[PDB]
């Protein structure tokens, strides 16, 4: 008869959050905290701080307008303890409560902490059911599988959700329409201009606080164009579905110099904090095919990324922590080159990717995978140091998605749990998929010398370094026989060049 305290964290900004469902407005209180612990665990991009705190304050006001009683603690409050647990206690001290109700969060370490808290009232923890597959459902699907393959989990999610399903058949007779026949942009095709969101009043206010109080943090705040509330988020989605979706998948893997968005949806920072719903997004993409406004190959490619990849990696994260975060399968011990932070390198592809991280707190998937992720693998950078960079630079960054993608798909530090094979590549891939190398001072045709592209000698040194480990999986066969036909004086030459590059780059 004292009511409940309902905690809401900065990535839980949904009216349908499980902790808010079943609220008694006359008795309960909602707790929302701007936490310097969370905001400095990594020194997150200036644009991530603005996004989350702008969204939080606006989410708080919408709650108040519905009759909710909201205890909102700002980062300028001088009694703010700084932490979620500290502010839980101080709130329970301020009035009587029957219990604390919360929704499981997206960081194993913080989830583990809150479950252990000694509190003077009971605490109920509810599954986050905004996701389409629960933690328990994933564990059940994975039980007894020797390896975990996304394609098979994706078929399960199509049947469970009914997306692109005509009865019990996949639409168009096939599950997947991905063709390995994709290419760079035509020279005359300029990519469209994307809708950016000018800052509303609340967002402007938080941008000034962040520019003064968090100046030591990575990235530029000028140009902030991310959506901070469901109306702004819905406008982004509308623009993607109407103008971009029909050409999605034609260009999902292309890269173009100083055009950082291309035809991608740019929804991840909003989806990851609750401003959009995964199911609603997919249903509006399906209806676009159903009504003749987009081709099926483009709509399936997009839906695959959300009910397939995004659900798959979260499942892996919760199934395999806390040990997943400690695996270093290739014994990588190198340091991270400084140009990851500064962008000061003559490799035009790396430089363009870091520039986008700095200026927009965003780069698109193939750059995260095949440029900065691939490079870190080949250089042999310690995965702890790669995780720290990815968690800093991107506006969408959370551990449950960053880890399996970075420590798994991009760098094989998990030994193939998420992907199935190292996604290693030489400069020839980047040249095929981009317009970068023509403007690069390096020569993508050469492997040795001071003008050679660093990806070429490094690729082969990586293959040579791990030839034996990679021999036992079986999807790496072409590169191994090609290494096998290499005379020894040819191998020694690239081993020497790759060694030279690691010193040059400040890795070892
Ligand atoms: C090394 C590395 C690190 C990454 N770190 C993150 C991260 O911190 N946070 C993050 O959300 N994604 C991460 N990604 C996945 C992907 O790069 C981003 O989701 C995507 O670039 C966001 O752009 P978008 O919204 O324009 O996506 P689109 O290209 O329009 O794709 C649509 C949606 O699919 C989802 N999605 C696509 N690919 C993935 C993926 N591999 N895993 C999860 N969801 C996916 C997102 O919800 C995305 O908004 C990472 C990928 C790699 C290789
Ligand atoms: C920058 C930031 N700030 C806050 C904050 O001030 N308060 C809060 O409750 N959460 C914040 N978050 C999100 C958490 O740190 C964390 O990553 C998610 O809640 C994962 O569930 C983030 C990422
Ligand atoms: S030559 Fe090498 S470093 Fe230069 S843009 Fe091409 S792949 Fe990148």
């Amino acid at each position: 008869m004292a009511g409940a305290l309902r905690l809401v964290l900065g990535d839980q900004l949904s009216d349908n959050l499980s902790a808010l469902v079943d609220a008694d407005l006359s008795r309960d209180q909602v707790l929302m905290v701007e936490s310097r612990v969370e905001a400095t665990a990594w020194k997150h991009h200036k644009q991530k701080l603005v996004l989350v705190w702008s969204a939080m304050r606006q989410f708080a006001e919408r709650l108040r307008a519905r009759g909710f009683n909201v205890r909102y603690v700002t980062l300028e409050d001088p009694d703010n303890t700084g932490s979620i647990g500290g502010e839980l206690r101080r709130a329970l001290e301020a009035r009587a409560f029957d219990r604390v109700i919360r929704t499981a969060c997206g960081k194993w370490g913080l989830e583990s902490h809150l479950l252990s808290l000694d509190l003077p009232v009971p605490m109920e923890t509810r599954e986050d059911d905004r996701f389409l597959c629960s933690r328990a459902q994933f564990a059940a699907w994975a039980e007894g599988r020797r390896e975990l393959r996304m394609e098979f989990f994706y078929r399960e999610m199509r049947r469970k959700t009914g997306l692109l399903m005509d009865g019990d058949q996949p639409a168009g007779g096939r599950w997947n329409f991905d063709a390995e026949n994709r290419r760079k942009l035509p020279p005359g095709l300029r990519p469209p201009e994307r809708l950016r969101i000018p800052p509303n009043p609340t967002t402007q206010t938080v941008l000034e606080q962040v520019s003064r109080g968090f100046d030591d943090h990575f990235g530029e705040v000028e140009g902030f164009g991310w959506p901070t509330n469901p109306d702004e988020a819905t406008a982004i989605l509308d623009h993607f579905i109407a103008d971009m979706l029909p050409s999605f998948g034609d260009w999902q893997d292309a890269m173009s110099w100083r055009r950082p968005f291309l035809w991608h949806s740019l929804i991840s920072p909003a989806l990851n904090i609750g401003l959009l719903d995964p199911l609603d997004i997919c249903r509006r993409a399906e209806a676009a095919w159903r009504e003749g406004r987009a081709p099926l190959n483009a709509v399936e490619g997009f839906i695959r990324q959300i009910i397939g990849w995004r659900e798959f990696v979260r499942g892996i994260y919760w199934l395999k922590m806390p040990e997943y975060a400690q695996r270093n399968a290739l014994d990588a011990q190198g340091k991270l080159p400084g140009f990851y932070w500064t962008g000061q390198t003559d490799m035009a592809c790396v430089a363009d990717t870091v520039r986008a991280a700095h200026d927009h707190a965003y780069a698109h998937h193939i750059q995260r995978l095949m440029v900065t992720g691939n490079l870190a693998m080949l250089l042999g950078v310690h995965p702890d140091a790669v995780d720290d960079w990815y968690m800093v630079v991107f506006a969408d960054a959370y551990e449950w998605v960053e880890m399996p993608n970075t420590r798994g798909m991009a760098t094989f530090a998990d030994g193939g749990i998420v992907g199935s094979k190292p996604y290693a590549a030489s400069g020839a891939y980047i040249d095929r998929m981009s317009d970068y190398c023509k403007g690069c001072r390096y020569d993508v045709k050469k492997r040795l010398g001071d003008d050679a592209c660093p990806f070429n000698a490094l690729y082969w040194d990586f293959i040579d370094r791990h030839a034996q480990r990679l021999a036992g999986n079986g999807r790496m066969m072409m590169p191994l026989r090609t290494l096998e036909k290499m005379p020894d004086a040819e191998r020694e030459a690239f081993r020497k060049q790759a060694r030279a590059l690691r010193v040059k780059m400040g890795v070892s």
